[PDB]
C-alpha cells in the first residue's frame, strides 16, 4: 500500500507554504486531510496556512482536532491559545494557556504562555471598561478603549462591530468601513455582516464596492430577500454612473448629463449622490463650452461644498470663455488653498493672469486693425470713414452721444499712437 498520495500531498504542501504560496499550499493540505482524516500532521499544516492567510474561523476547528488526536503535543494547545486570544475569546484562551503551563510545561513556551495571560488579564478588564462607556453612552471614551483591545485581539469581530458602531454614532461613518469589512472577512459566511458593510459603502457612495459586497451576501444565500433588494438597487445605480463616466470620456456631455439626472432620480434620499452627480454635471457643461449653465451649476455645487476643487476648476475654465478673470483667478486662488502643487491649478493662474494683463492694456488694432501690423496708409482709409462715422454729430440723443465720444476719443487715439517711433 503506497499511501504516497497522502504523503506527497504533505511534501508538496510544505514546500508550497515555504515558497509563500498559501493558497496552493492549502489546496494541498485539504487533500491530505481528506486523504487521512486520522492523521494529525495534516490538520496541523492546514491550520498553519489558515493562520498565515487571514482566516480565523477556519483554523480553530483544525487546531482542536490536533489536540484531540495527539493529546500530548503541547505547542498546538499553545497555538490554539494564541488564536482564541486573537479571537478575543478570553476565558477559553486562559483555560488553554494554563493547561500548557500545567501539563507539559517547558522551555521557551512557558514564557510565551505566561506573558500572554497578562495581556489576557488586562483584556478581560479592558472589554468591561469598553462595554461600560458604550452602554452609558460615551462613545469617544469607548473608542479609545477598544482601539487598544483590538491590538491584542485583531480577530474579534463582535468588538470591531461595536467599535464601528461607535464611529457611526459619532457621525464618522467612513471610519467604520475598516472594521466592518474585517468583521465580514472574519466570519466568512455571515449573511447580515455583508449587508452591514455594503449598506455602509452605499451610504458613503462607494457604490462600486457596495455592489461587490452584496454579491457576496447573495453568493452565500440566493434567497436573502433583503440582499437581493439592495442588489437590484446598487446594480441599477452603478450601471448608470459607470455608463455616465464612459460618456464623459467620449465627450458626449449632454448624454452624460442626462444619465446623471437619472442617477439622482434613482437614489434621491442620500445627499452624497445628488452632490457628486451635480459636480459631474457642472463638469459636463464646462468641458462642453456651455459656460452660462456651467456657472449656474458649479455655483450650487460650491454652495454645498465651497472647497470642491474640481468644481472650482471647471467653473474657472468657464469664466475664461466669458473672460471673467477676476473671478477665474479668485477660484483658482481658492483651489490653491486646497492643492499646493497640483499642476492643473498652478497652470490655471499662469494662463489666466497672462490673459488678465493683455486684457487690461487696450489694443489699438482693436479699433480696426485690418492687418496685424497693418500698413500706415491702409489704416487711414478706414479711419476716415470711422472718423466720419463715429463723430457725435451723426446722431441726436445725448445718451448715445456720450457713448460715441468714447469711440471717438479712441479712434483718434490710434492715429497719434501708431505713426512714427510708436507701434514698435
Amino acid at each position: 500500500q503506497s499511501m504516497a498520495d497522502v504523503e506527497k500531498h504533505l511534501e508538496l504542501g510544505k514546500k508550497l507554504l515555504a515558497a509563500g504560496q498559501l493558497a496552493d499550499a492549502l489546496s494541498q493540505f485539504h487533500a491530505a486531510v481528506d486523504g487521512d482524516p486520522d492523521n494529525y500532521i495534516a490538520y496541523y499544516r492546514r491550520a498553519t496556512v489558515f493562520l498565515a492567510m487571514g482566516k480565523s474561523k477556519a483554523a480553530l476547528p483544525d487546531l482542536t482536532k490536533v489536540i484531540q488526536l495527539k493529546m500530548d503535543f503541547t505547542a498546538a494547545r499553545l497555538q490554539r491559545g494564541h488564536l482564541l486570544l486573537k479571537q478575543g475569546k478570553l476565558d477559553e484562551a486562559e483555560d488553554d494557556f494554563k493547561k500548557v503551563l500545567k501539563s507539559n510545561p517547558s522551555e521557551n513556551e512557558e514564557k510565551e504562555a505566561q506573558s500572554q495571560l497578562i495581556k489576557s488579564d488586562e483584556m478581560q478588564r479592558l472589554r468591561s471598561q469598553a462595554l461600560n462607556a458604550f452602554g452609558s453612552g460615551d462613545y469617544t471614551a469607548a473608542i479609545a478603549f477598544l482601539d487598544k483591545i483590538l491590538e491584542v485581539c485583531v480577530w474579534d469581530a463582535e468588538l470591531r462591530e461595536l467599535r464601528a458602531e461607535c464611529f457611526i454614532k459619532e457621525g464618522e461613518p467612513r471610519k467604520a468601513i475598516s472594521d466592518l469589512k474585517a468583521a465580514s472577512k472574519l466570519k466568512n459566511d455571515n449573511t447580515e455582516a455583508f449587508y452591514k458593510i455594503s449598506t455602509l459603502y452605499y451610504q458613503l457612495g462607494d457604490h462600486e464596492l457596495s455592489l461587490s459586497e452584496v454579491r457576496e451576501c447573495l453568493k452565500l444565500d440566493q434567497d436573502h430577500k433583503r440582499c437581493f433588494a439592495h442588489y437590484k438597487q446598487v446594480k441599477k445605480l452603478n450601471k448608470l454612473i459607470e455608463s455616465a463616466e464612459e460618456l464623459i470620456r467620449d465627450g458626449r456631455y449632454t448624454d452624460a448629463t442626462s444619465k446623471y439626472e437619472s442617477v439622482m432620480k434613482t437614489e434621491p434620499s442620500i445627499a452624497e449622490y445628488t452632490v457628486r452627480s451635480k459636480e459631474r454635471i457642472c463638469h459636463c457643461f464646462s468641458k462642453d463650452e456651455k459656460p452660462v449653465e456651467a456657472i449656474r451649476v458649479c455655483s450650487e455645487v460650491l454652495q454645498m461644498e465651497p472647497d470642491n476643487v474640481n468644481a472650482l476648476k471647471d467653473r474657472a475654465e468657464a469664466y475664461l470663455i466669458e473672460e471673467m478673470y477676476d473671478e477665474a483667478i479668485q477660484d483658482y486662488e481658492t483651489a490653491q488653498e486646497h492643492n499646493e502643487n497640483d499642476q492643473q491649478i498652478r497652470e490655471g493662474l499662469e494662463k489666466a493672469q497672462r490673459l488678465l494683463k493683455q486684457s487690461q492694456k487696450r489694443d489699438y488694432y482693436k479699433i480696426l486693425g485690418v492687418k496685424r501690423n497693418a500698413k500706415k496708409q491702409e489704416i487711414i482709409k478706414a479711419y476716415r470713414k470711422l472718423a466720419l462715422q463715429w463723430h457725435p454729430d451723426n446722431f441726436q440723443n445725448e445718451e448715445e452721444k456720450k457713448k460715441a465720444e468714447k469711440k471717438f476719443i479712441d479712434i483718434a487715439a490710434a492715429k497719434e499712437v501708431l505713426s512714427d517711433p510708436e507701434m514698435r
